[PDB]
């Protein structure tokens, strides 16, 4: 044993990932089953539903319903933010970076990782929002009008393919963390240090997965490849947001997301 | 007040001969799609979702005589010409028994079925189609919108816009007695280039789109604006068509292993 150092920071990890993450796979695929326990989601397939559910699921009615969206997701992803954050500083050796290193990482990071987890709560049909209450179709969320229609598709394109490869929230944590823990980052100062920390959670990763999905050996390649779609993903998505809030005229853009686009 | 009238009794006839005309010439329709999707009809559809699937099913659905060793995408593309030329020729046949059809001039029932019969397959398509695939082989088959996603450029950008349409156009939750209708308002187009009595055929449509129109009055009275719902579709399929007919060209042109049908070449020359 060498590597019972390794098998313990797989844990630490997930632990912090299961401590800072209120909606992770495993829950998320227990809702969606049928076997709900309780009550199931309520489903949202357009306005009607979706003014109930912004009745009984949020804190608006003035809007126009794309923009409603919209706004709902920033909400989504700026609380997801949040949650990364907590998780970047429980990943061992993140505090130990400059300060402008942690800032610069979890810039960077934060999209990829949010798309990457996003693909949790999403199924061919639709997504779970509002903390698990909800479900928006996909059907609904295209046939809203341009240019908001082109916002949601591409992650349900990723997360199909993401999700056929079958991860655990396990696997998840890992990967995740070597997302963020990236030494590509624009702007790094200790460059050489975050890429032996970044070799490092690679390593465990990739014995991590040979663990536990032993009937495909080479899914810890296929997983470089995500990162790789993941980037292009959010340059992608950088874009859509750009054009939105540059056209139209409701597209409010909330403020902490504007700084992460800032210089992007 | 007044009993049903002979100049309406006309149209319920016409609405008549035009329903049967399409339940005699199509293999395949919206009542039997859904049964047969549902699982309530008796040994199911087999769905198709990887490599696996496609080749296991081409062995007990379709074995190919020359296709058997060529790559996965060039297989389907060829698989779904044999659908819609045997489709062309169900819809020759239900044209030539649409009242009135028969009687114009002979290259003139060419024309109509030329600029009509993607806009009509397409829109039968709907009936074989859910959000997550399509039914195939005569029913018997089912593929996943998915998997035709799941290829590559641009052979996974074929099916896809139909899909569009269809979830769409599903929704309005149309019947075979409309389809049929509409179908023929399709063929019976005064608008397509070239035609040599288009007073006529002008007049034709005409009488088709008045029984669609009063057909859906009565089959759905919840939505009385129906009909211009119908009209909308009509030009959605159009540029369906028009965009459907500029990548199979390219497919065509560019992809080395891509035969287009004969008939089919034909039918695309001028559009
Ligand atoms: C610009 O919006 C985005 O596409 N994103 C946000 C961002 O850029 O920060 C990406 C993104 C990230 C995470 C989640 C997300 O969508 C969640 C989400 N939540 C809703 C919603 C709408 C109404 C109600 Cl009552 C409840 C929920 O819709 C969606 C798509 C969307
Ligand atoms: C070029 O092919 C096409 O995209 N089309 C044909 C054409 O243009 O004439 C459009 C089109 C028209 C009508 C139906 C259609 O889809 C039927 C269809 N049938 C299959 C298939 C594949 C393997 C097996 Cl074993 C069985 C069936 O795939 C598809 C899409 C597709």
């Amino acid at each position: 044993s060498e590597t019972a150092d390794l098998k313990s920071l797989a844990k630490r990890i997930y632990e912090a990932y299961l401590k800072n993450f209120n909606m992770n796979k495993v829950k998320a695929r227990v809702i969606l089953s049928g076997k709900a326990s309780n009550n199931p989601p309520f489903v949202i397939h357009d306005m009607e539903t979706l003014c109930m559910a912004e009745k009984t699921l949020v804190a608006i009615q003035n809007k126009e319903a794309e923009v409603r969206i919209f706004h709902c997701c920033q909400c989504t992803s700026v609380e997801t933010v949040t949650e990364l954050t907590e998780f970047a500083k429980a990943i061992p050796g993140f505090a130990n970076l400059d300060l402008n290193d942690q800032v610069t990482l979890l810039k960077y990071g934060v999209y990829e990782a949010i798309f990457a987890m996003l693909s949790s709560v999403m199924n061919k049909d639709g997504m779970l929002v509002a903390y698990g209450n909800g479900f928006i179709t996909r059907e609904f969320l295209k046939s809203l009008r341009k240019p908001f229609c082109d916002i949601m598709e591409p992650k349900f394109d990723f997360a199909m393919k993401f999700n056929a490869l079958e991860l655990d929230d396990s696997d998840i944590s890992l990967f995740v963390a070597a997302i963020i823990c990236c030494g590509d980052r624009p702007g790094l100062l200790n460059v050489g240090h975050i890429e032996k920390m970044q070799e490092g959670i690679v390593h465990v990763l990739r014995l991590h997965l040979q663990s536990n999905h032993p009937d495909d050996i080479f899914l810890f390649p296929k997983l470089l490849q995500k990162m790789a779609d993941l980037r292009q993903l959010v340059t992608e998505h950088a874009q859509l947001v750009q054009i939105i809030k540059k056209t139209e005229s409701d597209a409010a853009l909330h403020p902490l997301l504007q700084e992460i686009y800032r210089d992007m």
